[PDB]
C-alpha cells in the first residue's frame, strides 16, 4: 500500500468541501477544494478505510 503514504492537498481555490484522505495507516479529514489529489484523496472515509484499513 504505497497510495496512503501520497500527500493529499486541500486545495483552497474557490472550495471547501470536507473529505478523507490517509495518513500513514489512520484516515484523516479537512477542507478539499478539490485542488490537489491523487490516490490519497477520496470523498468518503468508507473508501479511505477500504483501502488501507481493509487492505
Amino acid at each position: 500500500i504505497d497510495t496512503c503514504r501520497l500527500p493529499s492537498d486541500r486545495g483552497r481555490c474557490k472550495a471547501s468541501f470536507e473529505r478523507w484522505y490517509f495518513n500513514g495507516r489512520t484516515c484523516a479529514k479537512f477542507i478539499y477544494g478539490g485542488c490537489g489529489g491523487n490516490g490519497n484523496k477520496f470523498p468518503t472515509q468508507e473508501a479511505c478505510m477500504k483501502r488501507c484499513a481493509k487492505a
